[PDB]
């Protein structure tokens, strides 16, 4: 049966929306990033380029990205970040297909 394959498709569809839709609510806002007492802005362009990062690569060195980028993209979601090994990957493998398929 082809049941099993077409779940884990509504599974990666559903993701690709939802990181569309992520995406195009930055067009107009520039997000202030909290970090203890720092706030910080961060644009579009810079949150597109970090994630780009993941197009060929499942986890990335934060010495890549800018703290307020990755913290921004951790808070909402679309990252975990692993402190002690100094890298960051997709919150699962849907993430990553999105990030992939639209970027």
């Amino acid at each position: 049966s082809n049941a099993l394959k077409d779940v884990l498709n509504i599974l990666l569809m559903d993701e690709i929306s939802k990181l569309k839709d992520f995406l195009s609510n930055l067009d107009y806002i520039k997000p202030k990033v909290n970090i203890e007492e720092e706030i910080i802005e961060i644009r579009k362009e810079d949150i597109i380029n970090a994630l780009k990062l993941f197009k060929g690569k499942y986890e990335i060195e934060v010495d890549k990205i800018p703290k307020a980028v990755y913290v921004y993209l951790v808070k909402k979601n679309i990252l975990f970040l692993y402190p002690q090994r100094g890298t960051l990957k997709p919150q699962s493998f849907l993430v990553w297909n999105a990030i992939k398929r639209v970027l």
